[PDB]
């Protein structure tokens, strides 16, 4: 019982309103995880990394959405087997490391979207993409992540149009660099410390 | 082995920096969760209710930062305790039922502090509180406890001025009435679509 699974860039793993099917467990890539709620609005809540577990809180029907934010791998099982398993066997304490981690992702959503100004609030979601996704660079540390403007957008709950002119700005103030998609931030720390 | 604590209104219950010397459960009250991130920035994270466990993630010093809201009463265990009794005893499958809430939580904070305009973000947290310390009233809804514009203000992000301003604008506009530092939202669900 052995298998990996595909999805491209922005498509959806499971839908608000979807049965609780399956519990997924990232393997390569990353997962924008949102909440739909009472209001109407959908909010990021996590921006999942790898060995990152999902669609499990509803174990413990849906109003989570999971889309695809890179080309991504999981393995994934049905809920009411990951219910009869965590029941049987204790070692539920890799799952509590896991929800940890769950949390830890979901507060550092937490400080992106509380900035108030959706400059700040982009660099925050970028700074999240580098400690994520960085390799070292000449110019400094790149993301290795084609992104697309729509899908950052989405993320920090903006329009396409702010966020690209805000990567100008970031770009016209010699903080960043974008080729073929791939930004890469000079000076983190400094970024930081700015916003 | 049983006792119960004892804190009043702005009591922080442990400082970031601190050890992370026990592990406590809330009883009464409410509980204000915060983080403090590498830049410095201090950011309310959740508002626990009862029946909600806090301190563990350590577990699984400290970068948290967890204030008595409200009066409150917890019963608290040393964090060696907890991680010797989550090993020998399974039934961790409450844990793992305490840290959904955890989350469930954190995440009403993020809808709350990502509105970006404060009387978005102040009428998000009042309905967080009426939900958890809500009772019916004449009027409306009243939240059961004596409210702080301190309080409020920080748990926001705001300012007290800014707060009280807030306050009297909604007041000013009947859609609530504050009686003895109690507040009282006529309408929810017509405040909730407003905002």
């Amino acid at each position: 019982p052995l298998q990996i699974e595909q999805f491209e860039r922005g498509k959806t793993i499971f839908f608000p309103g979807d049965p609780a099917e399956r519990v997924y467990l990232l393997v390569k890539g990353a997962v924008k995880l949102s909440r739909v709620y009472e209001s109407g609005e959908e909010i990021t809540v996590a921006l999942l990394r790898e060995n990152s577990v999902f669609g499990v809180l509803s174990l413990l029907d849906r109003f989570y959405h999971a889309v695809a934010f890179t080309p991504v791998q999981l393995f994934s099982v049905p809920i009411e087997f990951m219910q009869k398993a965590l029941i049987e066997r204790p070692e539920a304490n890799v799952m509590l490391q896991g929800l940890s981690s769950r949390i830890l992702q979901t507060e550092m959503m937490i400080e992106t979207l509380a900035h108030r100004d959706m400059g700040s609030r982009l660099v925050s979601f970028l700074l999240i993409l580098c400690r994520d996704f960085g390799i070292p660079s000449p110019d400094g540390i790149t993301i290795d992540l084609k992104l697309s403007h729509q899908a950052i957008a989405e993320a920090i709950g903006s329009t396409r149009v702010t966020v690209t002119r805000l990567l100008g700005d970031l770009r016209e103030s010699k903080l960043i660099a974008i080729h073929k998609k791939r930004i890469t931030v000079f000076n983190p720390v400094a970024l930081s410390q700015q916003f």
